[PDB]
């Protein structure tokens, strides 16, 4: 049961791996745009159950990547995918840290998230 969960865990991190590095690979000018975007973050991300975080930020998350545009997934279908592992794995209302984020911090501090958890369950 603890395998299943962390496998789901490291799906959700590539997934969110692949969309930064995507971003990352934006023409400059495209990528000064995309950073203007706001983002809200979590006080506090140390147990699934905060996953309702990303998950309430998933919403704009796929319009950025939608007004943006070689990405080898449809964003709906790679939202899609992190959507689901999410309802699946947080099974408590979200709070939020006053400060925003780019989109890569965001990304940066949800990759963070994940790893942080699979490390516990090695």
């Amino acid at each position: 049961s603890t395998k299943k969960t962390q496998l789901q865990l490291e799906h959700l991190l590539l997934d969110l791996q692949m969309i930064l590095n995507g971003i990352n690979n934006y023409k400059n000018p495209k990528l000064t745009r995309m950073l203007t975007f706001k983002f809200y973050m979590p006080k506090k991300a140390t147990e699934l159950k905060h996953l309702q975080c990303l998950e309430e930020e998933l919403k704009p998350l796929e319009e950025v990547l939608n007004l943006a545009q070689n990405f080898h997934l449809r964003p709906r279908d790679l939202i899609s995918n992190i959507n689901v592992i999410v309802l699946e794995l947080k099974g408590f209302m979200c709070e939020y840290a006053d400060e925003t984020a780019t989109i890569v911090e965001f990304l940066n501090r949800w990759i963070t998230f994940c790893q942080s958890i699979i490390s516990t369950l090695t």
